[PDB]
C-alpha cells in the first residue's frame, strides 16, 4: 500500500490559512519550519470521504513517484488523527485558468504554456503514468512563471500487465473519445485533452463550455473533431488539429509536439510569463 506514510506534521511544518478547496478536501498555505519555504497542504477528512479513498491511495501512490520540475512537488503524507496530510510544493502564480480570467493571451505566451505542459506531459508518459484531467485550471505556475501540471486525482498508470486504461474519468469538456466510450485507452487520452487545453489558452473556453457537461458526453464522440476557430496563426491551428484526431494512435506524442512549429517559433522564456501573473494580481485587486 503506501509504506512512507509519515506521522506528526504539526513538527515539521506549519499550518497556515485556507487557500483553496481540492475537491477532495481543503487546501491550505503552509510553512516548512527547517527551510522557511512554504507548502501547500491538502487535509482530507478520512472520515468523510470514504469511497473517494481509492482515489485518495492512487494520487498519493502517484505523487511519490513523480520527480520532475514539471509536476508538482510531493513532500509527503502525513496521518494525523482522522485527517490525511498531503504536503506539496505552493505555486504562487496562479493557474493557467485564473491568468485567462482579465483577457485573452498571445500566441508566445499560448506556446510558452503549452511547451511546459508537454515537458510535463512527456515526463509522465515516459514513466507510464496518464494525467487523465489535463486541463488549464490543473496548469499551475509558480510566481515567477514557472509552470507545472497539478492536481493528480485520477492519475492512471500502466504497466507490463496493464497497458491500456478504460476508466471513465477527467472532465467532460476535455475528455478525449476513447475515454467517453471507455475504450481501452492509454497517453494518447492526455494529448486530445492537451488540444482541448490549446483550445482553452487560446479562446478562453473549452468546445461546448456552454452546454450541460452530459449532452458533450455524446456530443464529442459524435462530432468530428474541434477545430481552432478564428484569426490565429496556422501553426497554431494545426497544433491543435494534430492533438485533435478521433483515432488516438494518428495524435503525436508529447515528445513529438515538442517539435512543433508552433511551439519552435513561439514559446519564449517562462519568466516572461510574470507578466500575466501580474495582470492577474492587479485585475483581481480592483475586481468588484
Ligand atoms: C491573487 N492571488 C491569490 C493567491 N494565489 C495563490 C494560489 O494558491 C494556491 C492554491 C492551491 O490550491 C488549488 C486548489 C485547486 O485549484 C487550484 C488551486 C495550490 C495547490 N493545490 C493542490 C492541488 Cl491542485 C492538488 C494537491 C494538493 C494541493 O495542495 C496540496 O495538495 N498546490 C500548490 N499551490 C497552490 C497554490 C495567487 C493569486
Amino acid at each position: 500500500g503506501m509504506q512512507n506514510l509519515k506521522a506528526d506534521p504539526e513538527e515539521l511544518f506549519t499550518k497556515l490559512e485556507k487557500i483553496g478547496k481540492g475537491s477532495f478536501g481543503e487546501v491550505f498555505k503552509g510553512i516548512d519550519n527547517r527551510t522557511q519555504k512554504v507548502v501547500a497542504i491538502k487535509i482530507i477528512d478520512l472520515e468523510e470521504a470514504e469511497d473517494e479513498i481509492e482515489d485518495i491511495q492512487q494520487e498519493i501512490t502517484v505523487l511519490s513517484q513523480c520527480d520532475s520540475p514539471y509536476v508538482t512537488k510531493y513532500y509527503g503524507s502525513y496521518l494525523k488523527d482522522t485527517k490525511l496530510w498531503i504536503i506539496m510544493e505552493y505555486l504562487g502564480g496562479g493557474s493557467a485558468l485564473d491568468l485567462l480570467e482579465p483577457g485573452p493571451l498571445d500566441e508566445t505566451q499560448i506556446a510558452t504554456i503549452l511547451r511546459e505542459i508537454l515537458k510535463g506531459l512527456d515526463y509522465l508518459h515516459s514513466e507510464k503514468k496518464i494525467h487523465r484531467d489535463i486541463k488549464a485550471a490543473n496548469v499551475l505556475l509558480s510566481e515567477h512563471g514557472e509552470v507545472k501540471l497539478a492536481d493528480f486525482g485520477v492519475a492512471g498508470q500502466l504497466t507490463d500487465t496493464q497497458i491500456k486504461r478504460n476508466t471513465f474519468v477527467g472532465t467532460p469538456f476535455w475528455m478525449a473519445p476513447e475515454v467517453i466510450k471507455q475504450s481501452a485507452y492509454d497517453s494518447k487520452a492526455d494529448i486530445w485533452s492537451l488540444g482541448i487545453t490549446a483550445i482553452e489558452l487560446a479562446r478562453g473556453e473549452p468546445p461546448h463550455s456552454e452546454l450541460h457537461p452530459m449532452k458533450v458526453l455524446f456530443l464529442i464522440p459524435k462530432n468530428n473533431p474541434p477545430t481552432l476557430e478564428g484569426n490565429y496563426s496556422k501553426p497554431l491551428k494545426e497544433f491543435v488539429e494534430a492533438c485533435l484526431n478521433k483515432e488516438p494512435s494518428f495524435r503525436p506524442t508529447a515528445k513529438e509536439l515538442l517539435k512543433h512549429k508552433f511551439i519552435l517559433r513561439n514559446a519564449k522564456k517562462t519568466s516572461y510569463l510574470t507578466e500575466l501573473i501580474d495582470r492577474y494580481k492587479r485585475w483581481k485587486a480592483e475586481q468588484s
